[PDB]
């Protein structure tokens, strides 16, 4: 409906890997662009539930989030979108390019991904995945916010990235979503390390509860751990919004650490 295209249109070259709820390909739509296409397994948990992800893109859009292309709502499903070319955040932090990555590019990468959640934001909508293996980079560092199929309006709660009160009494809010960010500001300025090293689940569960925080990374500023630490307010009200964590990383360098000189990491 609108937006279905015929399945003769597409052409799936090359497989990208097995994505968020599916199998994503490198394919060609119209032998003319370049697009990326997620296909359902049959029987594995969805039905059309799988298609649920493309009913909330189809609403939310914005130049920093994934926008679909088209749908194909005949089995096996098809979901096509624009082609990220440099893949998931988490592996590229952990690949070859995350040697060079420094404070600026990093902070640049996290403020992108507080413009995408400032629209989430401006829309009621709550993303309840955030977090550096749900984020897509494209040419020139762009990065976009990805997995919309837990996304509503106003992989089932990792607890070492999800608010406290949302793993354990359900409590999604765009703080809560927050919260994530916060863990993904530690994925980005530990080259895409697991937070809370050598800890299990209820382990984390335990240690937050009791006010536990990570520690500030290696070479990162007091000034971006605080931001951190304020992502991580057991209230969710007294936790920023996207809006004034987008302002504040895009001025980062000038308004916040203007004497900032590169490390040997950071
Ligand atoms: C949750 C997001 C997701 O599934 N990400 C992901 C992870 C692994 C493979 C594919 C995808 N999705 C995806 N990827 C790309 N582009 C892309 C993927 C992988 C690479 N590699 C380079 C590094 N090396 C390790 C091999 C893998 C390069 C580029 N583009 C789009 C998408 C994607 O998920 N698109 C998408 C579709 C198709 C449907 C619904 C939503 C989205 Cl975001």
């Amino acid at each position: 409906d609108a937006w279905e295209i015929p399945r003769e249109s597409l052409r799936l070259e090359v497989k990208l890997g097995q994505g968020c709820f599916g199998e994503v390909w490198m394919g060609t739509w119209n032998g003319t662009t370049r697009v990326a296409i997620k296909t359902l397994k049959p029987g594995t948990m969805s039905p059309e539930a799988f298609l649920q992800e493309a009913q909330v893109m189809k609403k939310l859009r914005h130049e920093k989030l994934v926008q679909l292309y088209a749908v194909v709502s005949e089995e096996p499903i098809y979901i096509v979108t624009e082609y990220m070319s440099k893949g998931s955040l988490l592996d590229f932090l952990k690949g070859e390019t995350g040697k060079y990555l420094r404070l600026p590019q990093l902070v640049d990468m996290a403020a992108q991904i507080a413009s995408g959640m400032a629209y989430v934001e401006r829309m009621n909508y709550v993303h309840r995945d955030l977090r550096a293996a749900n984020i897509l980079v494209g040419e020139n560092l762009v990065c976009k916010v990805a997995d919309f199929g837990l996304a509503r309006l106003i992989a089932k709660f990792p607890i070492k990235w999800t608010a406290p009160e949302a793993a354990l009494y359900g409590r999604f809010t765009i703080k809560s979503d927050v919260w994530s960010f916060g863990i993904l500001l530690t994925e980005l300025t530990t080259k895409g390390r697991v937070p809370y090293p050598g800890m299990v689940n209820r382990e984390v569960l335990d240690q937050v509860e009791r006010g536990y925080r990570m520690p500030c990374p290696p070479e990162c500023p007091e000034s971006l751990h605080d931001l951190m630490c304020q992502c991580w307010r057991k209230e969710p009200e007294e936790r920023p919004t996207f809006e004034y964590l987008q302002a504040f990383l895009e001025d980062y360098f000038t308004s916040t650490e203007p004497q900032y000189q590169p490390g040997e990491n950071l």
